[PDB]
């Protein structure tokens, strides 16, 4: 019987790796230090001509490699270990993987890569990249890591430079659930827009580098989102970084440059009061 359960060692939920490491806590950390001295090693490689599923899987092969006998493999394939045993089986079921996989090698085709593209446009498809990449899930695992190299390796070619590392774990599950349960890709593009300006990047570090907690959470529990030009908003002071203050607005979290802000308006605020801000354009 090829069964999903080949993919683990026995009675358990750790997947099979070349460490022979049974431990959960053990494997992951492994398997994080690993992955993680691979991905800085392809952040410095030149990116390929084509962006595609190949292309994918040979991050993922790299990435994994010294981790998973499957590294490159996607799940949807019988994949045979060197025991003997046979593994099969965040979302698309089967069939789908393929499809997933050859709707983004079509979207790239028909982009150009996002190469040449405005911005507005380089955005609106990243963002639909990502998602669908999300709900392909073409691997048995790996599949954060190697989505977001990709992304970074397809805005690089592109002129980009994107910082994940500005992108809280709140926002990141937020934005994803809500593009493949509602449908809703504005989340995502905003993400893609922050994580893609340098000038955004820049705030939300900050921010990130100087408060623990926003609003009585760990600011990892946080949708902290950059102000954007041109945008009023209306919330409670929450929060005040030495560069920014923070906005509670309909449960998220923007954060505006006090640079961005005339005296006038600056004057104007304390900390837990409702107010109105306009970010000049």
């Amino acid at each position: 019987q090829a069964l999903p359960s080949h993919y683990n060692y026995p009675n358990s939920l750790t997947l099979k790796n070349k460490y022979g490491i049974t431990n959960h806590k053990d494997f992951t950390n492994k398997c994080a230090h690993d992955s993680a001295k691979a991905a800085i090693n392809l952040r410095q490689e030149e990116p390929p001509k084509k962006f595609d599923s190949s292309y994918l899987k040979y991050l993922h092969k790299q990435l994994f490699k010294e981790t998973f006998e499957w590294a490159g493999h996607t799940r949807d394939l019988p994949f045979t270990f060197a025991d003997g045993t046979v593994g099969v089986m965040i979302f698309a079921t089967g069939n789908k993987v393929q499809d997933g996989l050859k709707n983004i090698d079509k979207m790239l085709i028909e982009k150009n890569n996002l190469q040449g593209l405005s911005h507005k446009e380089f955005i609106e498809n990243i963002a639909e990249i990502f998602a669908c990449l999300n709900y392909t899930h073409p691997f048995r695992e790996g599949n954060g890591r190697t989505q977001r190299i990709f992304c970074e390796k397809l805005a690089q070619a592109a002129g980009y430079y994107l910082d994940f590392s500005v992108v809280t774990k709140e926002r990141m599950s937020e934005a994803s659930i809500t593009a493949a349960q509602d449908s809703n890709l504005e989340p995502m593009k905003k993400l893609f827009d922050d994580i893609s300006n340098p000038i955004k990047t820049a705030v939300l570090k900050e921010c990130i580098n100087s408060l623990k907690n926003i609003d009585h959470k760990n600011i990892n529990d946080c949708i902290i989102v950059a102000a954007d030009k041109g945008l009023t908003y209306k919330g409670i002071y929450t929060d005040n970084s030495p560069d920014s203050i923070i906005l509670k607005t309909d449960n998220i979290y923007i954060i505006c440059s006090k640079n961005d802000l005339a005296p006038e308006q600056l004057k104007t605020l304390k900390l837990g009061d409702e107010c109105t801000i306009t970010v000049p354009m």
